[PDB]
């Protein structure tokens, strides 16, 4: 607000210090997993949508992957669809998937498309179903020590890398809803964190960003001194069995992406307005960067 | 089934008689409004999806526009969302639109995309929201003689003709869900019959096809002798005030399309398996063809 | 004629059953050797020309190779050019070749070009001389057990695969007259059956079709029960020394093409109107299909 | 032969003086009517073919149009085909045209294609039949004062200007045999001099060259002092009714071409070895240049 | 330096507020006249070069025009070349131009090319001589009331708009030294301020920036309250006869550019580090903006 | 002058005998090192510039590399810049390089650009600094037996082969001034003879031409009978330690180029008007050709 009280010779140096990162990312793919409160608060949402327009007006190629777990389960309760739970996991019947698909693609992805498109004709929504852009393989879960079927849920199988980069080269910002047909054409819901890692690897992304609701990776949570800002995958992979259940899907995504050759994956604070801008164009990022090693 | 009892020298002549229509339509846009029982029965649905693959494997460029009125209203009742009705028209509150959008784009369009894509990576789903492909203008209705607001409902305003034909030239079959933002970015639901006419006109379509649940246009329904097979728009426009309420949106679409320069619009029997193939590649079509005059 | 007595729901299924073959052949090269009565009767000729237009208006890329042996020898007798015969083979003097070239390229190929072009600007005539599209190597013949020279006759040597596919990608239907210069620039006449096999192999054709004047391959001619509809090259190659002299050039072509990687070569009945359409788009073909093995 | 006795500092100036004409013609179409003794003598023929390769290896785009009247009539006599003559004009029956076509396209054009192609894959032969490259309109003749039908003979009607320049831009040297279908698809023989003028006008040629068997235009033949080297069309058009019957078709071609906007047409001595090179790259040409006025 | 003491949530808002100007300028030409102390101090120079890399890594297309008057005159004195002066203007003999050209193109432009190229292969130096990119017309000067010749000095005549935008579309940053041949090929030195206006108009630039050594346009210099930040050309054109001699060439450039259709020209403080960044991406610019009116 | 006294049938044969070399060089890169009296005399200069236009109007791609040693040293004396000399080599201080660069790029290259451009928009001047087209590596010299530093002088390091051929494919004639930055961005002066060899090798040139002030390579200078016209690199490499100091840089260039795969390098007499034309298009060249062996 009263940000015009800041001298203009510091506004300059802030912009000038973005240049090495503008160079690094010019012409490159950046996959961004969008979820958490950055998806539930209107100020953060509009900032996120603005940053995706920012990237695109810098000649950078963002790709957005979104989840929406809580919204699926609220729609299920509204429809009075009673759940079945093996372990702590709801079974995804054909009925639950139809709901998941409708909610993610026809509600959650729509709002991000319209927000982004307020800045131009950039956003385009899609699932693996569209133009056979990617496929799924059914995933089983292990629960208290036995692999068990929990329905139409899976992992990304193959990605139409060629068709996906045409879409980006045409200046579009794909907004991906993670549903995809298996080899027999039956559609599965895919965890959005792991989908983002698979997409970032298939597209040769320069960075994977994971918006989450924390400052960054704590090693010995909740010691404040335990927070790290850069970590290699070797050290990170062995720290995995210690962290909170909320953190593991995000860490596995970064591990799988960086092992797959994406140069860096980042876990950043989605509660921070314009967190994408601070992580990419500033050395004052709060997140933690994962590199190979 | 026992169709191999038919001599092979008649199978030949049937295929050979498709040639003048293969020539006429080669390289051209054909917009198809898909609704009715051709959308509710599984055999007709799979035939429709196969015919869209047929067109695309002939070098013809189909564009599918779909409705889904009954499915919206069934979802509203499941969600316990009570309706408001001026005249015979449900008012489209913000809540009703979110449902309409979710149902059309995230359920109805998905099934057509997967059906078509069983034959290849052809189908791609979209609304006017995606890449700002088209806009809407709010429409008012006249009811017992006064123009009245019934909420977020409208007509197609502008169409991104250039971007839409790139999508087609890339070999994609757009499957359009008729929702679109107005100039202030608020999304409206558009009647699918009128949307199909506006799309066919914007894209320079060679033909508009309207799948409906009748043999074709009867002039003096229900006289059987009153059924016509070709009609010019002058004669058709003045016959409009006489026909059943179900027929008027389909006739207005054909009028607006053919007046807009689309060479012919067709009202064809969606209860007939492969009705698209019979109308386009055979002289034995049941429908009625509308031409300028 | 009275083919409108056939119900329209069977006309539909006939067209729908073409779809798997439209998919297989979409975008692919199909080389067709045209000769026999399909070249001497006006109804079959006009049907053949229509089918080549059919293919081209499906986004399929046909390439026509033609012979014309009997027409050469009728022109030689009209010119009073007395023949020399080693074995049963006329020696091709410089004079005979000038006649062969003039007849094949300036009479026989012209009529097919005009027939096809009645449907559009598709056909283009050529020999190996044009744009150095292919070369010939002089061939010797063995006669009662000694290899002997019979003049300017040969086999296809090299093919300008790149230039030939540009011509096709521009939407043209090449009509090839099989004459071609050797390495010293002297033009040779090439047997059209073997030329078609060499072209199909060089162009990566999906199918080679050989129009002939028989139902298909009989193994123990004339046992009617001896007719086969599919045969692998291993079995076919050893059956070669048994068949009628008229059949061997067509079988050697299929062997050389399918061994060369063309997925299937077909021997089909050129006396059947629209035989090309029945073989490619129907499961009721009379011919015999050759596959690798 | 003993041309190495010429000092090398004059060989240099000869080449350097070609430069203004290399600039003028770089990237431009040059239509060359080839006939006369330049077509009957082997040394002149091989020189002509070399000059067409020269042009093409300078980035100039030649287009060759050829006649062959005497060869048609020799083939007719060999076939014992008796002629019918209204005025001094043989009637072109269907039979005569088949012969004319076979001779021009399948004998005369072939030899020029092979000669040129001795220098590279440049030449390609064609008629108006191929790819519908141009059409004909039947022409009547006036004889001792009455317009009379003399069969399948005509004038160039329309030219596929777009398709013809693609062929040239691909680096090909078209060798045109002047036969072309009318609007009903029946093929006509076209006078090669007038065909060359129509082609030069349709293609936007920079120059039309007419090889003939004379030094150039004499005004008062046979006064030697009457020979001219440049003439405008106004003066030339009124001199037309005076000249020898052999000269009029060549003068009418130049008139029609230059009036049609071709900047200059040239009548040059086809009995001179490399006459094309001397006319285009030297100021010592023997011919006569026609310009607008 | 101690700029990390600034909270990171203000670094964010500074970057976010660049977005409307990133959108406006994305894909557009921006011509920048570079001179003054921004060209003599090493910190400002390296900042200017960095900002040109910034623009180019945003998908913006900068074009640099430079002067260098003082460096020419220092080289003349080193060479002992005595000047001739009509009015207050040195006469540009052939000798002076050779020096001016050598200094501007071979010294001054080289240093900017190397500075910019420290960030990538972006800069390319040129004059109107290269690829005939622009021409000059000799200019006369009026001195104490009479138009007088002062040698090889002129104004930009024609600009090769097509070739100049190819160079930019290839990702290059032209660095222009303002020398150019007239119609007879004799090279003239052009005032860099007026050259920048002519280039900006020819290229359809979105903005012209004029780096100068002042805060901006004062109307009643030296009243501090007289400084303006936006002015239309009508008001500016009539204020021209009042201002200091140093300001008029910069004002005439802006007038001629904005009248010529460039949407805005800006006079900005070249003594400010990263003045280009502050003017284009911040609302805190010191300069004065000129718009049509 | 009186060159029209030469019969026109010999002017023809001179042009016709250029054809095999037009074919060989069509579409190919030819690098020409321009120096010596061909650079100091106005008639030879204008002839050289005309020949570069000749090549370009034949579809040949020339690349000009120039020196200018004597002009640098005359400018140094005018500026009163006293030299330092280790061995017989002037040390290149930062000051000397600024002069060398200004003279070569801003004087010597400019005149060749304008001369060439008198024939069209062909010439474009550049150094390794522009678009990072090539880099330098500092070179040391051995003097009376010890390697010694003589300042900012070096050899070509890497060449941006891709960017250089784009420039040529756009129809431009690069005129190269041999200055180039090392890896730390500090600019070095490169011997023009060795730069030409490195450029010819990087660009895949068909020929390297070296203009010099002698008839050609003498083996036992000054025996007149000792002059050779073709020599292989094996024989040439061992003859190197015998020849005059002026000849060695030119021989080393040819050795390094031909060993590097350039098919032939030529040492030709730059005192001969149109020496480029005589060497490339005539068998009467005075020079000596170097081939691999
Ligand atoms: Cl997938 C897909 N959806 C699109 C919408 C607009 C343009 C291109 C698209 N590709
Ligand atoms: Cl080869 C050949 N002949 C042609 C005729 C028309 C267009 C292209 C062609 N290529
Ligand atoms: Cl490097 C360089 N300089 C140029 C001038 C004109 C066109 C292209 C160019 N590339």
């Amino acid at each position: 607000s009263r940000i015009e009280a800041l001298p203009t010779h510091i506004k300059a140096q802030v912009l000038a210090e973005a240049l090495p990162w503008l160079k690094q990312l010019h012409g490159k793919v950046v996959v961004v997993k969008y979820g958490g409160n950055a998806m539930t608060d209107d100020t953060l949402r509009r900032a996120f949508a603005a940053d995706m327009a920012f990237l695109r007006n810098c000649g950078i190629h963002p790709v957005v992957v979104h989840g929406g777990g809580p919204q699926i389960t609220a729609m299920l309760r509204r429809l009075g669809i009673e759940g079945d739970f093996k372990g702590g996991f709801r079974v995804t019947t054909p009925e639950v998937l139809d709901v998941a698909r409708m909610v993610l693609f026809g509600q959650v992805g729509r709002e991000l498309v319209n927000l982004i498109n307020a800045h131009g004709p950039y956003a385009v929504g899609i699932t693996g179903e569209d133009a056979q852009l990617f496929t799924a393989v059914r995933r089983s879960v292990t629960v208290d020590g036995v692999a068990t079927d929990i329905g139409l849920v899976g992992d990304v199988d193959q990605v139409n890398t060629a068709a996906m980069l045409d879409l980006v080269a045409a200046g579009r910002i794909p907004v991906v809803s993670t549903l995809a047909p298996d080899a027999d054409g039956v559609v599965h819901n895919i965890n959005a964190d792991t989908a983002a890692a698979a997409v970032a690897e298939a597209l040769g992304a320069e960075k994977l960003l994971m918006l989450t609701d924390i400052d960054g990776l704590y090693t010995r949570w909740p010691d404040r001194d335990s927070l790290v800002s850069e970590i290699d995958t070797g050290t990170l992979a062995q720290l995995l069995p210690t962290l909170e259940s909320g953190m593991v899907p995000k860490v596995e995504a970064c591990l799988r992406a960086v092992i797959g050759g994406v140069p860096s994956a980042h876990i950043i604070d989605g509660r921070v307005t314009h967190c994408v801008l601070v992580e990419l164009f500033t050395d004052a990022g709060t997140g933690t960067k994962v590199v190979r090693g």
